[PDB]
């Protein structure tokens, strides 16, 4: 099974007049190879990616890459609604030394059953990478079902996974069963930090969720505590990771509630977050603060 | 704070000809006294409230309340569409000897949160009971939301708890935050069985859940092992109530898969429904029993 | 094609104590006939079938029946989540001189598409008289989708129209097409003021909606004049339908809002609703009033 | 008021290998000046706005503005998810010569309240030209509500109007009261064919709809019909419009109905759609033919 594990939807750091700033974005990147994940996954909802250019994002994703220097699996958000643009993007990465690609469902038109296989297909074609799905319902208006899913992966040998982000224990359940059911070594990752200690119990294999920024600590032990048996320091990781979602009820999008906590928690880089998000006010900081506090993660 | 732990909502058994069936009524509740449960809960959703006239449920009320006879915390639920059924039954379940009350939102109208208050507040002055708040947003169509939960629990003082029926850590995680934030002693249990341990990690209280009818020590175990601190043991147990919703897939309603599972794990009822439920299928069945057999509760 | 053109669903008058008001019904039930309406429906959502219990409601439909005596067909509303009670509403119904039932869907559960429809089949072969379905999906939560009501319609011939709330074009039009196309004399009549005259249009057969009770002659007249072939004429009055629904605005439930309107259209009858809904304010009686003063109606 | 009337999302035409085919696309605008249209709309969503990048996007209106060489007035739709993207668009279509531009809500996030306040101010503060607002919540899944329209329309004088895009009488009737009743000149016209003429009953102006594309006339004589007092013929072409959107059932997305139906109506361009849409088979090409002969359109 690949890309299983903890792996950070990282932020890309932009400067105050709005470029990709690399030390900044290197330093974060250090930090969270640093602290023990297991990949790093670039271009996610969480790194902007709906609102970069295309060759802004060629330009990320390049930079990114280059600066992991093959240290740990490195993954490249491709999608969006341009098809055409996704598959440029996509073999884009596999020339610049991506490891896979993640690729949300298009999410303007709902497209048809039919023409959402044959997408899927033809950009697993495009590459020889991996190809992780990105489910995201509550931004698409479209659930990529467990048996779609199925069929994706019975069809296209490169289709090893995905990121299910959905508050819904019942969908992981079911993604898990239905699809690691036929084929075992598929990866089941959960987009949200408070669902990480379900999806393994479930039988799942990890998260790429937004706190791998701020605090990847809290779910690199508890991966490794559950690898070690200790489940009940598991739980206790997962106590914390319950809590914080709190924070993201700051601001929509909350891009800029997650650079403000990778500033709070020790590491101080430019929190300039693209339009249409907007920076975040002082009294939401100071909240973000006190609930960073309580949880004793800065 | 109050009907905290386990209390199921136990499944009113009915004869081949549709009639309460008191004896096996009676050895499903004790069966579940001597598992050990907190207390029961009658005529809610599993219940089957719904598909029942106010005299039969009147009925049921007293004999349930009469052969609990005190053992442990008795709850009727005495919702529906019908305020002025809701207010006869509530006045009815405080003759006959309950504990609580358990009240659901109007669930066809959705009426305005004016006349929501409106309606809970002349509930709970209709009594002198405790009354718990029923949301089920699934099938009301309107969510209680954790500040409307806080308006009701600051209006009336015997407004003091919520079942919470809703795959959402987020929604568990903020009625906790917001109403007991307020009202530390407001009770808040999750409706899904697969919510009990991180409802229990948030700082809520406990489960009304319908594998209390047929695998009430799964619960019971679980909650007494948190609150020994053996949060292993607790994480154990809750593994197993991961898994156990997938059987309430097999129909719908699913009150005929509720009590299928009480027959299979070791309690012969007649297992009759009221339509518009009808009799699960032996292929279901079956299946039903796979599950059971592979969780290790038959 | 049964129970075609302008058939009111007529509100109930009720007393302060909630009781049936016989003269007060009776006026109505009078000044509507004599409005040249083709047709009444009691006990629709318009006349509070979901506050009333079951004796309340037999009581009603069978002095409704007795007063109409034969001057125009008659619809009893048998509906509602107790599938037993539907059955002996609608038996009691037929025996009391109903022309025909109207049945909704359950709307506590949403149930699997085969017991909806084997409630709806037996609910029909419960009674010879002709079976209006009802959908109502922003009430029920689930959709009578016209391939469901062909369905119906396939399986029993007592099963002959639907009455369509929903705002949706789309909705009307498929009902009609994949309806009617199979079933060329099963009648399809729209929930909503604004929808008659495009209903008319797409070949379905009139309405039943709310601006019946206080200003039915809008509606005749549409429909005499679309008969009569001067759709001129009828698009002026559709134009008056157009606005009418502005007014249901005021509250949720709006059945005050209806009965305040009969009484400012010249029928002092008294507005009384049965919890929860709740008596509309001087405020917004006012602004009523205005709205009916300005669209001619008072 | 501005861009009122009949103003067609004109469909972009390509050859096989995606790129703009510009005498098929000039034939197509040329069709429509000649068919008495008011306007022009050039990517919209049926422009395939969302499946084309920034550069094509330019290339496209700067041929469209400059080949209807201002004989009617010309609007660009600008917007995405990219909201520098949308600025840089805008500005160029300005620069470009367009008469406005329209500008959908960012679709992705679907962002708080303030920052889509925010985004709209700045988009319409990026140029002098007036802005169209752009409401499409089936795609969307974030409404632009009429309160919402109103406080845009009164903070920014250029935010002229909207194209309303929702298959709803309520949404539009409110629409027109809340926004043009504070401004009367603020321009209202809805998306759908089938719309149209409760539009223009309801005090709003026109209908930006697919059906523009090969069949204008239906529209262009319903509302000179309307603008010269015989709405009893206005009826009569509403009678087919309320019929087209039947074809659009075909596929998801229809982008591909639209030009094969342009075909089938006499102007042979080809039917070429970008990546995730795809060809129409021959079945329901014929299913399409059969629609528009009997519609009379063919
Ligand atoms: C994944 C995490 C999740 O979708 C929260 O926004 C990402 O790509 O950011
Ligand atoms: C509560 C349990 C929950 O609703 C499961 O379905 C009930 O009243 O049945
Ligand atoms: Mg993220
Ligand atoms: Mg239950
Ligand atoms: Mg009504
Ligand atoms: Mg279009």
């Amino acid at each position: 099974a690949l890309f299983t594990g903890i792996i950070p939807p990282v932020s890309t750091i932009f400067t105050a007049d709005g470029q990709l700033d690399k030390p900044g974005t290197a330093a974060l990147i250090d930090d969270l190879i640093k602290a023990g994940v297991d990949g790093l996954f670039f271009l996610g909802s969480g790194g902007e990616f709906s609102q970069l250019g295309a060759e802004e994002r060629k330009a990320i994703a390049r930079f990114a890459i280059d600066h992991v220097d093959r240290r740990v699996p490195v993954l490249i958000g491709t999608g969006g609604t341009n098809a055409r643009e996704t598959i440029e993007l996509s073999q884009h990465a596999q020339q610049a030394g991506a490891d896979g690609i993640v690729v949300i469902n298009p999410y303007y038109w709902k497209v048809s059953e039919a023409n959402l296989i044959r997408y899927f297909e033809q950009v697993a074609d495009s590459v020889t990478l991996p190809v992780m799905l990105y489910n995201f319902p509550a931004l698409t208006g479209q659930d990529l079902t467990p048996a779609l899913v199925k069929t994706l992966a019975d069809s296209r040998s490169n289709i090893i996974g995905i990121k299910d982000t959905i508050d819904s224990v019942a969908h992981l359940r079911s993604m898990i069963h239905t699809v690691k059911g036929a084929h075992p070594h598929f990866t089941v990752l959960c987009g949200y930090d408070d669902h990480l200690f379900n999806t393994l119990l479930l039988g799942g294999d990890g998260a790429i969720s937004a706190s791998g920024n701020f605090a990847p600590q809290v779910s690199v032990n508890l991966l490794k505590a559950w690898r070690d048996g200790d489940v009940a320091k598991a739980a206790g990781y997962h106590q914390t990771l319950l809590q914080i979602p709190q924070m993201y009820q700051l601001d929509t999008p909350f891009v800029n509630v997650i650079k403000e906590a990778i500033v709070l928690c020790g590491r101080p880089v430019s929190t300039h977050v693209l339009p249409p998000a907007s920076p975040l006010d002082e009294p939401r900081k100071a909240q973000l603060k006190t609930l960073l506090q309580q949880l004793k993660l800065c």
